[PDB]
């Protein structure tokens, strides 16, 4: 029998998703961070376990994103400490045993300010970081999905600057594909330009090349901001050049009429562009605030709408972004310690999902 999987395949048997939020993926410059604990437990999470990590599973997930941030364990020449890699690697394992599949990024290392923000200037050190992953997983089945990088965005003025993006996703393409073993097949998950819905479906993106044609594309769907990821308590300001302050005014409610009609159109424009072309779309984070003033039907309404609709659409897999708990992260809605959903709605419509009813 065949013993591949398209890429479109691929991502139809990846499920429904859910991320492994701020834990391997934390940062700050505030915290001398000297063993892998230091960075994973800063942002208020715990080191977690296998029960943490794969418990997920029975309500109808069969992926883990593993979002994990390199920068703070990357000596001067990019060489990844020997402990941190083991660390990264057994939760990779938890979730692979599961049999589950783990996607496996490189995160906020991309962050305005931070080393992979520079852009094509540190492609030798992207492509030694990407090295050492892929010769570390290279024996793995084809459940690990690899993703390049996280919310990157490039510019030249004040265009979008889809070559340097191309550069270095090329360069992540072509240096997983040259380890050979299961790297030459695997799906790799290729990020889209600051997972933007609208610029990645551009007529300027430029997707790698892969002679594999195992490749899927990365959009983040925040969409509305104003109700996704905007606060309702610190709304998001300008201030103008004679000092006035206006608010940008935040959204609590979602579900009319007109927002059907968006969210719709915004899965026909990924379809045309990436699925009907065989390059499926994993919405690698989805996602509202839930310790804001959002209305909690609409959050359930949101995302039973957004699963619904990547259900229905071939190709197409959400990754749900939760940080477990508020005094760890602002999208809280699995406790992995607890085994607990703050709201059994959102639970429930995950389970109905994954069932098919
Ligand atoms: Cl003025
Ligand atoms: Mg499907």
């Amino acid at each position: 029998s065949s013993l591949q999987k398209t890429a479109i395949e691929t991502v139809n048997d990846m499920g429904l998703g859910w991320n492994l939020g701020n834990t391997f993926d934390c940062f700050g410059t505030w915290k001398e961070i000297k063993t892998p604990d230091d960075q994973i437990t800063m942002w208020g999470n715990v080191v977690p376990t296998e029960e943490m990590v794969v418990t997920i599973k029975k309500y109808g997930f069969n992926t883990v994103r593993f979002p994990v941030t390199w920068m703070n364990f990357m000596d001067d020449s990019g060489n990844v400490n020997a402990e941190w890699m083991s660390r990264v690697k057994e939760v990779v394992d938890w979730i692979i045993k599961a049999g589950m599949y783990c996607i496996l990024n490189v995160h906020h290392d991309g962050v305005s300010g931070n080393w992979l923000s520079q852009g094509a200037s540190v492609k030798t050190k992207f492509v030694t970081l990407w090295t050492q992953i892929a010769n570390e997983f290279k024996s793995y089945d084809d459940h690990l999905v690899l993703e390049s990088m996280n919310e990157v965005e490039y510019k030249t003025g004040n265009d979008f600057d889809f070559t340097t993006l191309h550069t270095l996703t090329q360069a992540f393409v072509d240096t997983v594909r040259g380890t050979g073993g299961n790297n030459a097949d695997r799906l790799l998950l290729i990020s889209g330009m600051n997972t933007n819905l609208e610029q990645t479906c551009s007529s300027g993106y430029k997707m790698p090349t892969d002679k594999a044609d195992k490749l899927a594309i990365s959009i983040h769907y925040y969409l509305p901001p104003q109700f996704t990821v905007e606060s309702d308590k610190n709304p998001w300001t300008w201030t103008d050049d004679q000092g006035v302050v206006h608010e940008i005014t935040p959204m609590q409610t979602w579900g009319t009429e007109s927002d059907y009609k968006e969210m719709v159109t915004n899965y026909e424009t990924m379809k045309v562009t990436f699925a009907d072309k065989g390059i499926p779309v994993i919405l690698g984070e989805v996602g509202v605030l839930t310790e804001e003033q959002k209305d909690k039907d609409s959050i359930r309404e949101f995302l039973y709408a957004q699963y619904s609709f990547s259900a229905a659409y071939d190709g197409f897999m959400s990754v749900l972004w939760d940080t477990s708990k508020n005094t760890a992260g602002d999208m809280n809605f699995y406790n992995r310690e607890t085994d607990k959903w703050y709201d059994e709605k959102i639970r429930d419509n995950f389970v109905n999902i994954a069932a098919g009813v």
